[PDB]
């Protein structure tokens, strides 16, 4: 009843997929159908959205340097992952994952969503401050039911205009 295998070594896992952290996937799953969601994440990726996990997020950066762009009390901040940094996110820090260099790597460990606990994605604005937009999906959709959402918010500006000042985000 060994479900998700025996140990194996994971420096050398991480060589053997770093095909696959850099772009256009960025990302790979270690073990599939686990309560804890395993992932190592990798670079140059940026993204200009927030996620809103209902979940903390626990991260561990292994290789090169990151860091996240997160909304906290009503600022946005900067939180650095520097090569060896860990760092626990609470439930519903807004988060904004960037990678600038190729090569780095990132455990991230989240769990598995209740159904009906949502995710959120969303972007605020550069001038005000204020929310723009909002999605919501359930994470075990997320590669087949995301990419339209972000598409759609991307290719239309009534999505962007910030319902404070008119301002339209980026694209
Ligand atoms: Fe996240
Ligand atoms: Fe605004």
């Amino acid at each position: 009843m060994l479900t998700y295998g025996a140990p194996f070594n994971f420096p050398r896992w991480i060589d053997e997929h770093a095909h696959l952290l850099k772009p256009p996937v960025g990302n790979r799953q270690v073990w599939q159908d686990s309560d804890f969601i395993v992932t190592v994440v990798g670079g140059p990726n940026h993204r200009t959205d927030y996620h809103d996990d209902p979940l903390e997020e626990f991260f561990y950066q292994l290789r090169g340097n990151a860091y996240l762009n997160l909304w906290v009390d009503g600022r946005r901040e900067r939180a650095d992952l520097k090569e060896g940094d860990i760092f626990l996110l609470p439930p519903h820090v807004r988060h904004s994952h960037q990678r600038p260099e190729a090569g780095s790597a990132c455990l991230v460990i989240e769990r598995q969503r209740p159904a009906g606990m949502l995710d959120g994605f969303e972007w605020y604005c550069d001038a005000c401050g204020h929310l723009v937009h909002r999605v919501e999906v359930q994470l075990k959709s997320i590669v087949t039911d995301l990419p339209p959402l972000f598409e759609s918010f991307y290719a239309s500006e009534d999505k962007r205009r910030c319902p404070h000042c008119g301002q339209v985000h980026p694209g």
